[PDB]
C-alpha cells in the first residue's frame, strides 16, 4: 500500500490536491498548495482559487474537506436552498 508517486504521507492530505473551504452557511472552492507533515496535528497551507495566493490562509486538519461527490452534493443543496423569490 503506497503510491508510486512517492512515500506515503501520515496526513490525509497532500500537495497540490483539490479541497473544500468552509466559513459560513456556504461551502467554497479551494487549494492545497502545501502540507507540512512534519507533525501531528499541524498546520496546512490552502488558498481561495481566483484569488491572490499572498493571503496565505494557513488552517488545520479541521477546517479542511475532501473533496468527493458528496460533499459537492451538499454544497449543491445549499446553493440550490440559498435560491429563492
Amino acid at each position: 500500500m503506497n503510491y508510486s508517486t512517492g512515500t506515503d504521507a501520515n496526513t490525509l492530505f497532500v500537495d497540490g490536491e483539490r479541497v473544500l473551504c468552509f466559513h459560513g452557511p456556504l461551502i467554497y472552492e479551494a487549494k492545497v498548495l502545501k502540507t507540512k507533515p512534519d507533525a501531528t496535528p499541524v498546520e496546512y497551507y490552502i488558498h481561495y482559487a481566483g484569488w491572490s495566493k499572498n493571503w496565505d490562509e494557513w488552517v488545520p486538519e479541521n477546517r479542511v474537506l475532501k473533496y468527493n461527490d458528496d460533499n459537492v452534493k451538499r454544497r449543491q443543496e445549499l446553493a440550490r436552498q440559498c435560491g429563492e423569490r
